[PDB]
Formats: C-alpha cells, sequence, structure tokens
C-alpha cells in the first residue's frame, strides 16, 4: 500500500463521507434551500468533520459556492478559525482555499470575519516534494502570489499578511516565486511584494536567505530561471553613461562571485545536478566575468600546471622503463613450459653506476604523489564537469605509494601497481587538452593514449622472452606497435603455446575499449560539426567544462597570485563590494 495509494483511497472515502452526510453534499450542491431546512430544524452538528477533518464550510470552500458557504458562516460563525485537522491537510484554513480559487467575494468575507493570515498549512500535500504537482507555501499570501491574483495579494498585506513569513524550508515569498512555471508572469508578482517591504536598508527581505543558505537572487540562478535572474540583475546594476550606441554599464558582482565558502553562484552553478543552471552562466553579469578569469590567469596557470604534470609523468614512466632487471635464476623456466619469464626482482638497487639517476627520479615520483595526495585527499566533498580527473589523479598516487609499498617487500607482482599509474597518469594528460577544437583534440588525445598503453605494454613484456610475440621488445617498437593496434591494422598481440601475463589480458581489454571509443567518437565528431546547432550543444559543454575548471584552479591557488575580478570600489567610493565595468553596443 504505497503513499499514493493512500490519498487515492481517502480522495474516493472523502467523496463518500460527503456523499454520506447530508450537510457535506449541500454544501457541495450549493443547495440554499436545504442548509436552511438542514441545520435550523434538528441540524446536525455544523462542527462535522469529514474524512479529511473538512468542515463544512471547508468543502463550500473548494466548489466556489458563495451562497452556500454564506450561510455556514451566518449560521455558526466559529467555523472560520478551525483548520482541516486531517493527516494530509493539517492547518489548511477555508481562507487558504478561497484564495487559491480566487474567489474574491468570499476572500473579502472571510477577512471580515478575522481570519487568521499566519495560518500555516503544514499538510503532506503542502510539501515541496516530485509527488507534489504545485508548491504553494503554507501561507496564505503566499498562495495569492502564486496564483498571481495581484488583488488578494494587498488585500491580504491590508490585514496584516507578513511578507517576511517563511516556511517549514526557510523560504520567503519570495523564493516560492522564483519556483514557479510562469516567470514573466512572477516577475510582476514579485515587484509588487518588494514595494511593501519597509524600505529600510538594513533587513531587506531580497537579503533574507533559503534555510540552505541561499538569498532569492542566488536561488533563481541555481535554479536556473532566467527570467527571474535577467529581472533581479536590473537592480544591482548601475548605467554610467550612454554615448550614442555604447552603453557602459556596472555591475554588482557581490553575491556572483568568491570569498564565500559555499556562497559563490558559480561553485553552486557547476556543482549541482541542475542541467538547467549551466544556462546562467550565459547570462551577460556572468559571461563576460568567467571569459576574463580564463583569458588571463586561467589559461596560462592551467598550461603552466599542464606542462608541470607532464613533466612530472613521462620522469615517472622513464624510471618505470628502465627499473631494476635480473635474470632468470630460478631452473624453474623448464618445468611449466608455457613460461616465457626472465623475472627480474632485485635488492641489489643501493649501487648506482646509473641507478641513482633513477633513485632520485623515483623520489620525484613519490614527493610529487604525496602532494597529489595533499591537495585532493582534504579537498574531500563531488560532481565531475570538466572531467574525472581528481578521480583518476588519487587513484595513480595510490599505485605510486602502493608500489612503493610493494618495493622493499620485494614482491615479485611490483608490475601490477606499477602498470594501473602509468595508463591512470597519462590518461589524465588527455584532460589537459581544454586549452582546431574538432580533430585535433582527437589528434592529440590519441597520442596520449599510446603513450599511457604503449609504455605499459612494453613493461608488461619487458620480462617475457621477446622471440614469441616480440611486438614490444623495444621502447620505440612499444610505440610503435601500440600505435597500429589503435587502428586495428596489426592483430592483437597472441600467442597460445605460451601462458601471457595477465596485465596483458586486462590492459589490451581496456585499450580496445578506449581506442574504438575514439575512433568512433572522432567519425561522429566529423559529423556532428555539420550534422546542426548540435555543435552549440557540444559547445556550451565543454565551455561548462572551461568555467568548471577555472573555478576549480582558484580555490586551491593562493592570494598572491590571482587577483581578485573587477575593480575594488572602497575609494573611488562606491563599495566594499567589487564590481565589473561591461560596456555593449546595440544595433
Ligand atoms: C481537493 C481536496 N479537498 C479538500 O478539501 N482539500 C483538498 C485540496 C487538494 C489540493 C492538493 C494540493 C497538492 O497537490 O498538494
Ligand atoms: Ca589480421
Amino acid at each position: 500500500e504505497s503513499w499514493a495509494q493512500s490519498r487515492d483511497e481517502q480522495n474516493l472515502l472523502q467523496q463518500k463521507r460527503i456523499w454520506e452526510s447530508p450537510l457535506l453534499l449541500a454544501a457541495k450542491e450549493n443547495n440554499v434551500q436545504a442548509l436552511y431546512k438542514l441545520l435550523k430544524f434538528e441540524g446536525c452538528e455544523v462542527h462535522q468533520k469529514g474524512a479529511m477533518g473538512e468542515t463544512a464550510l471547508h468543502i463550500a470552500a473548494l466548489y466556489d459556492n458563495n451562497e452556500a458557504a454564506q450561510v455556514l458562516m451566518e449560521a455558526a460563525p466559529e467555523l472560520v478559525f478551525e483548520p482541516m485537522t486531517s493527516e494530509l491537510y493539517e492547518g489548511q484554513t477555508a481562507l487558504h482555499i478561497a484564495v487559491i480559487n480566487q474567489n474574491v467575494n468570499l476572500v473579502r468575507a472571510l477577512l471580515a470575519r478575522g481570519a487568521s493570515v499566519s495560518a500555516r498549512a503544514t499538510g503532506s500535500v503542502f510539501h515541496y516534494r516530485p509527488h507534489n504537482l504545485i508548491y504553494y507555501g503554507e501561507h496564505p499570501l503566499s498562495f495569492a502570489a502564486c496564483v498571481g491574483s495581484e488583488e488578494i495579494v494587498r488585500l491580504l498585506i491590508e490585514h496584516g499578511a507578513d511578507i517576511r513569513a517563511q516556511d517549514s524550508l526557510g523560504n520567503t515569498v519570495l523564493h516560492i516565486l522564483i519556483l514557479q512555471p510562469n516567470k514573466t508572469f512572477a516577475c510582476q508578482m514579485y515587484n509588487l511584494l518588494l514595494s511593501y517591504d519597509g524600505g529600510d536598508h538594513l533587513k531587506s527581505l531580497e537579503l533574507v536567505p533559503n534555510n540552505q543558505g541561499l538569498t532569492p537572487f542566488k536561488l533563481a540562478g541555481v535554479e536556473g530561471n532566467i527570467v527571474m535572474f535577467q529581472h533581479l540583475m536590473q537592480k544591482r546594476k548601475h548605467i554610467q553613461w550612454t554615448y550614442g550606441p555604447l552603453t557602459s554599464t556596472l555591475y554588482d558582482l557581490t553575491e556572483i562571485d568568491s570569498s564565500g565558502d559555499d556562497q559563490s553562484l558559480l561553485e553552486l552553478i557547476v556543482t549541482t545536478k541542475k542541467r538547467e543552471a549551466r544556462q546562467i552562466l550565459d547570462q551577460t553579469p556572468v559571461k563576460e566575468l568567467v571569459s576574463l578569469k580564463w583569458k588571463r590567469y586561467g589559461r596560462p596557470y592551467f598550461c603552466v600546471l599542464g606542462a608541470i604534470y607532464v613533466l612530472y609523468i613521462i620522469c615517472f614512466t622513464m624510471c618505470c622503463v628502465y627499473r631494476p632487471l635480473k635474470p632468470r635464476i630460478t631452473n624453474r623456466t623448464n618445468p611449466r613450459d608455457n613460461t616465457l619469464l626472465q623475472q627480474k626482482l632485485l635488492q641489489e638497487a643501493y649501487v648506482t653506476p646509473k641507478d641513482d639517476l633513477r633513485l632520485v627520479g623515483e623520489l620525484v615520483s613519490i614527493v610529487g604523489a604525496v602532494i597529489i595526495l595533499l591537495v585532493e585527499i582534504p579537498d574531500i566533498f563531488q560532481t565531475i564537469l570538466g572531467g574525472p580527473f581528481h578521480v583518476i589523479i588519487v587513484t595513480y598516487a595510490f599505485m605510486v605509494l602502493v608500489t612503493m609499498v610493494m618495493r622493499l617487500t620485494n614482491s615479485d607482482g611490483e608490475v601490477v601497481p606499477m602498470s594501473f599509474a602509468l595508463v591512470l597518469g597519462w590518461c589524465n594528460v588527455m584532460y589537459f587538452a581544454r586549452g582546431f577544437g574538432d580533430l585535433m583534440r582527437f589528434c592529440w588525445l590519441m597520442a596520449v593514449v599510446i603513450l599511457g598503453f604503449a609504455s605499459a605494454f612494453y613493461i608488461i613484456f619487458q620480462t617475457e622472452d621477446p622471440d614469441e610475440l616480440g611486438h614490444f621488445y623495444d621502447y620505440p617498437m612499444a610505440l610503435f606497435s601500440t600505435f597500429e593496434l589503435f587502428l586495428t591494422i596489426i592483430d592483437g598481440p597472441a600467442n597460445y603455446d605460451v601462458d601471457l601475463p595477465f596485465m596483458y589480458s586486462i590492459t589490451y581489454a581496456a585499450f580496445a575499449i578506449i581506442a574504438t571509443l575514439l575512433m568512433l567518437n572522432l567519425l561522429i565528431a566529423m559529423m556532428g560539426d555539420t550534422h546542426w546547432r548540435v555543435a552549440h550543444e557540444r559547445d556550451e559543454l565543454w565551455r561548462a567544462q572551461v568555467v568548471a575548471t577555472t573555478v576549480m584552479l582558484e580555490r586551491k591557488l593562493p592570494r598572491c597570485l590571482w587577483p581578485r575580478s573587477g575593480i575594488c570600489g572602497r575609494e573611488y567610493g562606491l563599495g566594499d563590494r567589487w564590481f565589473l565595468r561591461v560596456e555593449d553596443r546595440q544595433d
């Protein structure tokens, strides 16, 4: 018995109780001659409750029967105060119902009887849930603003309706208006509510935050309401001058930027699972902001950090390709004849004819792996948009450390964690391709993959006998052999009289999948560019990835680098805030 079945049972049950009781039916049927005949002579108790704990007036308010409802208030004035006692509709009054249906004459009569406008409808159907078709809040004033009845809104205000009222979720009337379908109607209704504010610079209602720490303006950007977002921007932009077509306007740039841990409107847009919020980044106050942060200080640092990480990876592979080597000391090669093994694990690495040159490189691969963990592990909680680069980088350092833990214990399978570090470390270089967009990305994407897998394949078959399956006997041969395996020109390295290492079968399955996807993705990329304006859907995704990466770099970089966006106002003399100067042309 699901919860949706119960309300279906109750709604069917409610009609039964209305059908059974002749008083509830006459209120539903608007039978005035009955109500006097029902009530004045042997009247069933007027405080009668239905299946939902509704009063006879509550039923008279649902079906806009003003005349039947008027009989119920004159014969019994106490019914106006009574709220619905059922669990589903707990707190709702006859005033809430009359406001929804915009029955103005009944609303006017209900305030004449002093119906409390502070009545909170805390019922279950009024909860902000996906199984509820409408969310209007808990106050009758909030109901008036949502139905768009400006007449009821000011009328409710006249009788002392508090516009600062917050529901169970801490949402004000303004927060609720942004969560509405008809955005262009709510824009008119939104300005109506603001005029009734006290006008104090303090305690402004637009500053009252959601319980999740969201002002109405900030919530509009998170929710993706462009109409409200463009609307709420008029208050916070200032036009400096008008020079013919040119117009230099100054934007506030206060709740849109960063000195808040999660108060950044950018961080909220890039971390939310709302795909609709991706379009707020293209709005004219924001699109210039993110573009300036990327042009300078976003692009160079990404490339500066890019060359460092690239150099860090090749250095690590340089230690892997020329790692310790030992002959097959055991005569075990004859038993289990399938083995082509010349295993090469030794502990005489301290001797340094050229080994220290690897030791200092191995030390770099460790101090860089912990530095990698020193900047991503304290950065706990998680949304990937620019790529799963953060998921792969920590697993890489995990492998290097595990490979380091594998060392000194002299475990034979040192290749296993070391091979995972090669693919994971190199494939993260292809994430740097964001900084010729068509084809050339795959061109650099494909080059990284072989260097990540050819170098891996070389490590696995560095031990085995190159006479059988000698596809990667040389590192320049591992590169070329894996390069042509990328295009299926060469049949996959296979020999069945011997037993191959299990890392090859694992690495090849992972290589075969990627090689096909990139070749599959390349072909569509060629069509999708000349297919339709879907290229813009493919374009704005990358532009969002660039913005997501730009916000990523600004978190950990210190304050000495990457100065604050815009220009401060404290002398010139207009703000503790930072303003962005934008000028546009009109035609
Ligand atoms: C029609 C029912 N009868 C009644 O007296 N109140 C109910 C009103 C139904 C509104 C449900 C709003 C929602 O979906 O949350
Ligand atoms: Ca073949």
